[PDB]
């Protein structure tokens, strides 16, 4: 088995696509193994750049192809380089930008924690085995972290494992296990834009909706409920036009649904308080009792949604 | 006829485009046939990766080109690999990401069932025949299925058939039939975001529109009908800005049309109840009889649309 | 002159871009001519696929380049293939996906008829002449036609003509005429989504705007006219956010302009009926006479626009 | 110096991007010079198409590279062709589609005049000099001009000049001057969609805003001013969602700003006319004097903006 | 060490993407070093263009690969050129268009200052050292500067430094330091569109919101507060649909939040002034005292945000 040591440098993680559950990573790959001794000009390391690599492969140089098994498409490889030492060592160094996919769950959207993952695996070998994985995310974004969309916690997690492919050759004593390198980078979204421009104003609109119980006429309470209903629709548009698309409801959308429910429940109470001929449009304490019971009932419902997400 | 056995691995189905009726599939192709015996270094399997394949074809190696006849454009092939055994077997292994087209019908949009299809066919041979097709959708997304946009039901359907091209050579005793592999994957859309953020609030807006018959003045009933009309337009915008574009009306759009109709029919009844000098603005039971007849009439219409889609 | 027979297969017409007046076509090209007799292995047809074609051209095989003179850019050619018969025949078979441009006129937008056009012409020869053109649009989309955006009427129109380039060599006895193949496919847009979700509700909003003449106060008529004006603006946004961009006004936009005009003309009549001290805010039959004259006047204007488009 | 004669054919100008100040041009380049006499098969012109050109360059054929110095990126060259005559002439013919940049000024947006520019220059030669430039915009779009986004006035302007690069070799007696071909095509935007769907309705909304001075109550005048303020915001959204993005204000945006100013100035006058206890809510001719002074003052302001743009 | 002198020409800086913190730069690279003397045809400079460069590298010409270490992906290189002098000098000249990333901070969005950065570094050498860097931004955009999105202040800053990579070979006496060229171009955004179409009208809407304290009824003050609340939501949509996406709040968004707060604080005061039975709906000077205290309190808050950004 040819031992291969790998170092991954991460320069930039960006472009998270929520519907496809993909993200872009730009960085370097440094693979190093040990072949047989060779003679190089000047008995010093020999450097072979981008298009000269292909001429060495045709002459019989063994350069294993390393594939990302989560990449969507083909990574946009930039500059490549080989460094053939006279004692046998070979260092392969490449620049990559690709779109990677992972199971990402945005159900706590403004406060979600993701885990960007890179999986590396030799494309056509089972007994060329990876030993060391060093991940150097040298971008110490701890400084000026508050201007970045994603905060990166911890350094990185590396893991060398053996993946078994049972859908393989009949003769598979050890001919169906492939070495795999997994890199995990934890991240936390930056909940400042979504906490000041989406959640705070939505709390004020819903809070102002309970003001409808302070008007002093049945006709006034009903008519201003439709303006409130139009305000929430105009707010669900401002939200859905900015927030990322998802196949489930986040915590912002569940507040909007509660906004529709609060206004609609107010309309039923306004109508019921007016047309029950036991309190009627005369002295009626159902409205006064509703000035207090509506904020409390909504606050309790806000707690049920706040424990559903955490659990 | 050279027998070819094919295995397709499906990694990711995503990016459904409703107007073009296309979708993206990423996975592997494994073709295997049996040529003539050859001598390989060490009498062990020989591996030929990406750019070394072209050097073997120039020397006379027979590598048939397999084409997807539903792909839109050219698939973005990544890593390729040949494995030439000494006893004659040849295994071709490639990575593909392409955009595939199929007749997709979204007329039940939030509850539609699709059928993603891959069709494979040799590009230039009629007596190189495919025998086996194994489809391994190993992505057991049954776990964490609720965070995915599409739920995949069943395993997969494979079928090897013979397609006849009558627009072909004059001498076509058997020279116009091509083997074809068809793969079908059933799917069901995830109706949670569209059932809580589009259908439920739309039911509340239309339900609140019937509240206009509880106001106690002709001037009030007419003026609040225009606010309701503005609310539905503001809702048709919030819907059309998120839902996928289609050349027909889905079930959400047919509710919006009923929303316009309900408000417009209310305006005619409000005006007619006021200007018929047989009940007039005095004691008038046409409005009271309309507090009940409007929700029932709309509920019945909702059933007609609910049976049109199923049938 | 080398006679060339051409067959075009059309698989998919989609992606109409209204501003650029381009559309995408995916299909096959089959060119067939007759060269000089050659000797092939086994005295049977010889097949030369994608990258092996270039090795035959370098050895002196004559493969004329056929260009689409309406394509915007360069078509994305997929698989290619040559079939060299021993008696001299050569069949060239390629897969193309390109963006094609034609003079498209959308002035009747929801009911417009287009004409998708493909123009083929040898890139560098004047006495290599095309004789036969067969267009096989085998996609019998007559079934499930109602789920497609474009309905295709008729089969196809083919035409072989000679284009003269006067901007050419001084010696042009016949050295400036190029054979050209023109393919025309008629189509009609699917006017169901645009007839139920854009035209019908717009007719209801404008019809409900004439209800402003049934209110019984000058203050009420004026104030509800501004809500109507806001409704039409909110509707012109919902329309312009979905309809394709164009450099002229379609029939939907001309109804919106009439919507603005009807409301604005109503405001002038409401104000004039109140401030003319010959009928004044007292008994005034100008408003009653306007309950009828407004729908009729608007209906007549709708006919003028309905004959302008047809003519 | 090798004399080079150039002909540019323009097929399509489209895709104007206002923020980047770029546009797309599709057409042909025909370069012709005179080398040394050669012997061709049959003593007739020899044609060398796309990939065979590279084999002639390797054997020492001089084919200068012509670069567009305004192109953003690299043009998407399609088919190429050489025509080597036996008497020495060489004709180079290529198909290009590229994105070109020029200083474009949209400050009169709906009535702006642009000037699409192509600049051509040999990439690495100073004494290979261009003599003739013929620009053949054969697209006589005078017919069906009204369905096109851009109207093209005049034919074309050509100019062969010498550009001096002072940032060049120390020995630059004449080794720093490069021949340059400049092509200019005048154009005028099609002001029909923007004159009927954006300017006319905006004139009606602002005109209807002056109707607020005809209501007969302080409470009514103030409340309907906020509906008008909401209408203009709803209109600035419909405008900014369709008009191209720019780093300055066009003439449409300056009308919207005047719309905000007119409504806001109306609010101050309504409040001031009510709370000055010299005319008060009693008989007050400041409002009546404002029914006339507001349209005139706004008309005069419209003239100041109409002379600022022209000057 | 081989001395390399570099000149960068900048043609166009555009396409700033605020979420990815990237921008596009188009220009030239001119590298010049001195190899060993060679014999050229005619004893004059020899020019080797695009595809002929690769044939010289295969024969042993040393052409170091220069990489941009901030580029996202791979730059779209256009025309290349070598100029081999007989005395040994070699000049490498290339055209590039790439997407570059830098730490960009938009927290003062309409008045932000950016710093576009290009970093150049040899890809595989440590003792090939860069000496001179000349940056020639010849685009004297001082003229017609007001039609450009970005104003460029100063000329350019160049810097040649040594970057140490400690993650490198065990034998690193000097084998881990790489020469680096850094180019910085200061810029200031053009605050005209965002100062007239976003900040001025937002100041008028908030100013008009304080007019609610001049109405003379509790019912009128409350109902027109909800129209104001709808206006601000309709304005936050018009803003968020045009302004660039960011992960923090700019100065425009902080005014919108103050707009929500001002209206919501007004609602509490309106309700409190009506339901405190010490001033009540009778003669109440809390509203009059609020006609003045609201503009002043908001003006002071506007100063706190105006000093937070500067500090
Ligand atoms: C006509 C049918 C054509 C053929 C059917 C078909 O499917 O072919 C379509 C075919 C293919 O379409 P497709 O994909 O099947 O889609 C089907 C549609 O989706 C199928 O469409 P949908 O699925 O969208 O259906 C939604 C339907 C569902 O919603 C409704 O029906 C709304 C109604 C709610 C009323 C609630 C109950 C009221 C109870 C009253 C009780 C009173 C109290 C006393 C007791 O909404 C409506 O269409 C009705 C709206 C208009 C209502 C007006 C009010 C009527 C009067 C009421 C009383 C007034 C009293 C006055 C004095 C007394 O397309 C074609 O090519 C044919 C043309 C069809 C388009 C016609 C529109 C023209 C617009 C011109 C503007 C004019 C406006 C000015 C006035
Ligand atoms: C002028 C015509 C120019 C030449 C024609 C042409 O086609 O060339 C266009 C040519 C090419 O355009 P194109 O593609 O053919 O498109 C054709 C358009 O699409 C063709 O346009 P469209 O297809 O969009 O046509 C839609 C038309 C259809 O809609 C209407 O006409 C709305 C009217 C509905 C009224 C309903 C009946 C009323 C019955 C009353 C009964 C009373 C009761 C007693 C009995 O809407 C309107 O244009 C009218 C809107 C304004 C109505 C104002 C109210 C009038 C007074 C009413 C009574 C008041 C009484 C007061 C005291 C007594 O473009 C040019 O280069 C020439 C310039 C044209 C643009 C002019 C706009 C300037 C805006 C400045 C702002 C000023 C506003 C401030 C006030
Ligand atoms: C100041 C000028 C700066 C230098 C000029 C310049 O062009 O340099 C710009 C320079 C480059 O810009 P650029 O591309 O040339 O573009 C030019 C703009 O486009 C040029 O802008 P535009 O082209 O967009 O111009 C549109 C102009 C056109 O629209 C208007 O002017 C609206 C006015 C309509 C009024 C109708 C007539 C009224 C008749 C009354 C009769 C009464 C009856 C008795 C007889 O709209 C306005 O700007 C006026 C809006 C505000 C009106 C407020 C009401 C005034 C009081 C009225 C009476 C009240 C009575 C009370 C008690 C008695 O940019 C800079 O770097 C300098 C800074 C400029 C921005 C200043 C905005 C700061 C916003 C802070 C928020 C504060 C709001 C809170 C209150
Ligand atoms: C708390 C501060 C946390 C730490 C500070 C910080 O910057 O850390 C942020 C940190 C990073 O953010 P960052 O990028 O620095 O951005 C800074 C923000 O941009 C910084 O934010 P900004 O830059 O967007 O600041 C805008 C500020 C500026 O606008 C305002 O302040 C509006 C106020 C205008 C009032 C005008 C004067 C009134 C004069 C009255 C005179 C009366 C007459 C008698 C004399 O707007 C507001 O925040 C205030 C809105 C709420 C006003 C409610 C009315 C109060 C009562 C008034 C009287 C009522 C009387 C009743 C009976 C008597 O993020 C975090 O991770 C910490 C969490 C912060 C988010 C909290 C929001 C939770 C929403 C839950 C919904 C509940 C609603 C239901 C009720
Ligand atoms: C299906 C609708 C489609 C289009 C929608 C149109 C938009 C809105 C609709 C309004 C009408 C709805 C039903 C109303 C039925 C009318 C009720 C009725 O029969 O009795 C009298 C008729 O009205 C009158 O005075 C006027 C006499 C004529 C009757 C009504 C006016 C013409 C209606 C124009 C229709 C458009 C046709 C064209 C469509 C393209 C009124 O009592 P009256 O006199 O004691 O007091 C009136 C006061 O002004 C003085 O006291």
């Amino acid at each position: 088995p040819v031992d291969v040591s790998v170092s991954i440098f991460i320069n930039k993680i960006y472009g998270v696509n929520t519907l496809e559950q993909t993200y872009k990573v730009d960085g370097y790959i440094v693979a190093q193994w040990t072949g047989k001794p060779r003679k190089t000009p000047g008995d010093k390391p020999l450097i072979v750049e981008n298009t000269q690599i292909e001429r060495w492969i045709n002459n019989g140089l063994w350069v294993p192809a390393l594939e990302f098994i989560n990449v969507v498409g083909s990574p946009d490889t930039g500059n490549k380089r080989l460094m053939l030492f006279p004692d046998g060592r070979v260092i392969y160094n490449a620049r990559f930008l690709g779109s990677f996919s992972n199971d990402m769950d945005f159900r706590l959207f403004p406060f979600d924690r993701q885990q960007f993952v890179l999986e590396l695996e030799p494309f056509s070998y089972n007994n060329q085995q990876l030993r060391f994985s060093d991940i150097q995310v040298y971008t110490e974004n701890i400084d000026n972290e508050e201007i970045d969309e994603w905060w990166i916690r911890g350094k990185a997690s590396t893991h060398i494992s053996d993946i078994r492919y049972d859908h393989l050759s009949s003769v598979q004593p050890n001919q169906n296990e492939f070495s795999r390198i997994t890199v995990r980078i934890d991240a936390v979204r930056n909940p400042s834009y979504y906490l000041w421009s989406f959640i705070l104003p939505l709390g004020l609109i819903i809070a102002a909706s309970w003001s409808v119980f302070w008007l002093e006429s049945f006709s006034e309470r009903l008519q201003t409920s439709f303006t409130l209903m139009l305000t929430v629709v105009a707010y669900a548009f401002y939200t859905s036009n900015i927030l990322p698309r998802l196949p489930y409801t986040t915590v912002i959308d569940q507040m909007i649904i509660a906004g529709y429910g609060s206004i609609f429940a107010a309309i039923l109470l306004i109508i019921f308080a007016h047309h029950r001929q036991a309190n009627g449009v005369e002295d009626d304490l159902l409205i006064q009792r509703c000035r207090l019971a509506f904020p409390l009932g909504f606050l309790a419902i806000g707690c049920v949604l706040v424990i559903r997400g955490i659990t």
